[PDB]
């Protein structure tokens, strides 16, 4: 069960992934400690979500099974399809990244994957 507005608790390799795919240290100092609202409204294949990257609330919808338009840090707007195992685990391909969403309970996990590098964030169902 998906649909809840997840405050975040903790937020693991910001610093080591921002440098990596081309940002600045003034906006990744700011956004790294910031403890903002996740959300998202889960409506069979479509989930709207309203994302708090620091201060801008980065608002997009993904259709499970068919083409999804999200916007990204590095980039412009990735057409990135999520698959779903158990009602729980969210598997997608975004800008060369592995992106893997996990529900345990009441507690989501973004775990961003870039070969060696692995942005985890920690937000609770609120
Ligand atoms: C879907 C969950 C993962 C979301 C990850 C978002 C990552 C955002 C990274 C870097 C941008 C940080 C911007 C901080 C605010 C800058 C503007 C300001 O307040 O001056
Ligand atoms: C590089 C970050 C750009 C911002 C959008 C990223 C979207 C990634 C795609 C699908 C997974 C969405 C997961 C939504 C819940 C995030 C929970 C969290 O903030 O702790």
């Amino acid at each position: 069960s998906f649909s809840g507005k997840y405050q975040l608790q903790s937020q693991e390799n910001f610093e080591a992934f921002m440098k990596a795919i081309g940002l600045p240290e003034e906006l990744i100092q700011k956004g790294k400690d910031i403890k903002g609202v996740s959300e998202i409204v889960q409506n069979g294949k479509h989930f709207k979500f309203t994302i708090t990257a620091g201060s801008k609330v980065i608002q997009n919808e993904f259709t499970v099974g068919e083409e999804c338009e999200l916007e990204t840090m590095t980039g412009e707007k990735v057409k990135t399809v999520v698959q779903l195992e158990g009602d729980n685990k969210l598997v997608t391909t975004f800008k060369n990244i592995k992106s893997v969403t996990e529900l345990n309970g009441d507690i989501i996990t973004n775990t961003m994957t870039l070969g060696d590098i692995v942005f985890k964030r920690i937000s609770k169902r609120i």
